């Protein structure tokens, strides 16, 4: 989620 950082990025994903």
């Amino acid at each position: 989620p950082y990025p994903v």
